[PDB]
Formats: structure tokens, sequence, C-alpha cells
């Protein structure tokens, strides 16, 4: 067993929307595979509603990179919450022999998936 | 960043449920942190009506071991499916400075999280 | 020749471990016969295994429920793939009552033999 | 003297990395005033911003959606502290109609200004 490599993300530790929030805007990730094998990956938004992504989920071979696409639809910031929400990417190294598909079971093996978090930062 | 140790379970690969089933028949595991650090660990089964634990989840200090509770209720294995239950262990490492109880969210952050699975092997 | 009987489990008994708790594991015996038959059950281990009842009589279609018990012992020194468990039986003699008596055993009857072997998962 | 101005984004304008493609953010600029205004954008890396409309006007409580624009650069290497847009405005003269005219800026009349720094997240 090892522990999956590291990933490099862009931007490197959060993400921030601007105003105005009238207009459904679409920024860019940039996710690579800084390891050595493999791997998949997934993510994991706190606003199914509000937030999406796509693609969603995928496989990397190492130093692979993909631009994926994050989304935000209308709202009002007035009377929500905007402290809390946050972008999640979970990767595993993929198991030998496999293709380049992702398969949701890879995460519930016996093994370890590690964890990277973007936060939202939503400037008025 | 550190992959959380190991942890040692007895059985050590899987779990019998011999027949008969028309009774409430409450199993034990045995759970030991093999590793350096605190871990916090919590259970997953696949049936949530069919199988329960207790407890749930919990923090085991370096070589400290727990005791925990597997059940199962009544049914009938002429026509369900038994070659597909499992119990998953998920664990992590404590968080420097934290208490004596457990906390989701030391899964949600940024870290590594390591899973074992213990299938369940029906014996009729 | 006394009818068959069915156990559940039906063909094996399995413990899991830990070992440092004793065990209660339970067992049920249906006599799928149209004859009365007398029963009693055999180990072997006598110092770790233990059933309750040994023996009794069932009418048929008639139901009994035993249980076995485990001793706490080290499993990585002694034998595993040796336990089982032993049940015989044979039709109860015309007239009998609700009273099993070795006896029957000693005889020209016929008597019938399960075996259900004990394994240890680690 | 001419009118408060609101801005959506109120004080900054965020860019996120990746700096590769060149990507489009858009401003809101609404006339809080109770006279017609005219206005104008500056920005402070002609090579990099770009911005259009870069001035018009606007009756009072009336809305304009501006699209600042990015070019591709190398973050490493150069200042991201420096970057800013400015914007003037003043009220527009006794009578004028639906043209903006830079003239208007140089005059006696009093101008306004708002600075919206840049920031880059990396």
């Amino acid at each position: 067993s090892v522990p999956p490599g590291d990933i490099n993300t862009q931007p490197s530790q959060k993400i921030v929307f601007n105003a105005p929030y009238d207009d459904k805007h679409t920024y860019h990730i940039k996710i690579t595979n800084a390891g050595g094998r493999r791997i998949g990956w997934a993510i994991k938004t706190t606003n199914m509603r509000r937030l999406s992504v796509d693609p969603p989920c995928g496989v990397l071979d190492p130093k692979e990179k993909v631009l994926m696409a994050v989304s935000c639809d209308t709202f009002n910031a007035a009377t929500e919450d905007l402290n809390n929400d946050r972008i999640t990417i979970e990767w595993t190294n993929t198991p030998d022999g496999a293709a380049k598909q992702f398969r949701r079971e890879w995460f519930q093996g016996d093994g370890m998936v590690r964890r990277k978090n973007l936060p939202i930062e939503y400037n008025l």
C-alpha cells in the first residue's frame, strides 16, 4: 500500500467568486497529478443547488492535467450563508491493471483516500 | 502530513454469521490501534436495517483497544442477498490538541482517511 | 432406519475471534422424520466445547435449540482443524415416554449420525 | 458635486489562476445619483487589462455592465500588487445628449473617482 501522491491545483488555496451574483458565473480550475502513479479523483461541493462542476470525476496519469469547470447560480447574498461553502477533491491511486474510466468502488475498498479542500470566498 | 497508522482487528479478515436467522444474533469485534498516534474511527455497514454496530465511532490512543458490537436482525436468507454485505472501518489521525470525542469533521478536512473492510459471510 | 434430521447451520459451525471471551452459539435441530426419535450430541473437545442439552427426544417435525459454548483459549498454539460436533439419533421404541435413555443406543437398532465440524475464524 | 455611484463588486475585483487563458470578468455600475452623469474608466495596465465600455453616461438609477478582461501572463515574475481600475465620473452638463464627451472632464466641474484595485489569487 502507498499513500496516493500529491496533486497540484490552481488556484492553490482557494477560489473567489466576485459580485454581481445575478448571472451564472463559470470559473475554471486546473488539476494536475503531481505523483508517480495514476489516480482517480472525484469532486464534492457544499451546495448541490448553487455549485456545479464538470467534469465531476476522472483519472489522470502522472503529470497529466485537467481543466475543470466550476459554476455559480444566481442567488441573494444579503440573506444566505457565504462564509461556509467549499469544493473537495478526493483522490486515490488507481488499481494495477485499471482502465481510464472512473469507478467509485476504488474509494470503497481497502486502502487510503486523499482529500483537498478549496474553500469558496465570495467577494461582494 | 502522515498516513494514519495501522489498526488490528479480530477477526482479521472477515466475519461469519451462522444460521439460524430467526433470532437477533450479536457478535463482537476487537479493534486495536497499532499505530504511533491517536486516531478516530467510525464504522459503516452495508445494511442500516439488518446490521447494527455499537459503538459506531470513537478515538483510540496508540495500542488502545476497543470491543465493539455487531448485530443481526431476523431475516429470510432464501430470498435476499447474502454475497454482498460488509463492515467498513474508516480511520484517520486525530489533530494535535484534540479531545477524546469523535468529530466527523476530522474526515472532511485536508488530509488522508484509511479504510478497512470486513466482509460478512453468512453460514447456512 | 431413523429419518433425516435438519440442522441450522446445515453443515458447519463458525466461531469468530476474538477468543478471550466465552462464546455461546446455538443450533437448531429438527426431526424431519415421521417417527419419534432420541438424540444425543458428542463433541471433540470436552475441555473447550459444551452442549446443553446434550440429548433429548423429538416428536417428528419437532424442533430443538441447543447451545454450543466455547471456552477461552490460545488460538495461536492449538489445533483448530480437528474440532467437531456429532449428533446421533435413532427412532424411539414402541410406546416410549418423554425421557431420553442412553440404552436405546446399545441395541440392534439403527443409529444415525451427523457430523458438524467447527471452523475457527481468526 | 457628482453623486455616489455603486459598484458590484463593491471594493475589489479578484482574478483567479490559472492565467494561461484570457479571463473576462464583469462589473456593475449604478448611478445612485439624482442627476445624469458621464463616466470613464482608467486601468493600471493597458497591456494586461481591458475594458468595454470604457465610458458612458448614466441616467440616475441607471445601470451598466462592463467587461474587464485579463490577458495571459506569467504570474511568477511580475508585479501583482500594483494593478487597479479607476472610475471617474461627473455630472453631465445642462441639456446634454446620449453621447459621452471627454471634455466634460476638463473644466471647473467636480470629477469624482473610485479606485477598484485588482487582486490576483494564485
